[PDB]
């Protein structure tokens, strides 16, 4: 659906500022500075949900640009796997949200965070 | 969950950037120069629900930047206003491809163009 590269450049730091907003926002919560209302972050994970599906999509063939290491089309099978791996990472956090256990929400959540943080190491520049 | 305005309009500009990519897409199909899926037109409708609902909550008070008037804010009812109708003219996209009925679709799909441009007529600087 994209017309030039640029435009699935557009779209991927697009959709990835909106799962840094719906992640990022909940910190407070997991941390015990904001309240927990489980219905809240039920809610705002399934949002997240749908958003975390949305980047890999953008970074088809011939899509190179913005801060996107080559890599990530030199080696897809691994990008691949790193992308796979953070989606189930993020089935688990809904499982939690779901469950309406903060316990287990902070644990999905330190996961979540850390998957997010293993694919950038890899394939993002610096 | 925007430490500055600036945070609010740089999602709100992310989340109409993905609306107008997961709308637009479409036009194509909705014409007849693509070819029409119903499974595919309705996930695809199904994601563009969720991002319909996230601009709004992203023009809190004080969130005033980007290309929206101010009106925005001392118009709230009238902006609000426009906003549920623009979500309601959404329902009816994914009632259409819900029942994988494309010429539904296609008069849904306008009525949804319209909405896009009545809101962005009153509110959005020129
Ligand atoms: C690969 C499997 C990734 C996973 C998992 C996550 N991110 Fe990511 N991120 C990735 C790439 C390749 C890039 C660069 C994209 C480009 O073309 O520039 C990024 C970028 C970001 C950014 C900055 C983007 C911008 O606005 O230009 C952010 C804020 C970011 N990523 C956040 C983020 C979060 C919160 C994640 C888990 C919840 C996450 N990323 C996972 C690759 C990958
Ligand atoms: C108000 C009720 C609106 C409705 C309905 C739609 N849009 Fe909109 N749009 C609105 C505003 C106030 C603004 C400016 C936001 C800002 O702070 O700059 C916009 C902007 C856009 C943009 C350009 C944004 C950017 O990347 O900076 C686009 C591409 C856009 N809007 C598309 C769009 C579509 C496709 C809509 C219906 C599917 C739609 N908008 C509805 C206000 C409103």
């Amino acid at each position: 659906q994209f017309a030039k590269p640029e435009d699935a450049v557009k779209y991927r730091q697009s959709a990835l500022t909106l799962m840094a907003s719906h992640f990022g926002r909940m910190t407070p919560v997991v941390k015990g500075q904001a309240p927990y209302d489980a219905a809240q972050i039920k809610a705002n994970v399934e949002v997240l949900k749908t958003l975390s599906a949305l980047p890999w999509a953008a970074f088809g063939p011939g899509t190179e640009g913005g801060d996107a290491r080559p890599e990530i089309w030199s080696d897809a099978a691994s990008f691949k796997q790193k992308q796979q791996a953070f989606q189930d990472n993020i089935v688990k956090l809904s499982a939690a949200a779901d469950a309406g256990d903060l316990d287990k929400l902070r644990a999905a959540f330190g996961d979540v965070g850390a998957s997010c943080k293993a694919c950038h190491d890899a394939y993002r520049k610096k």
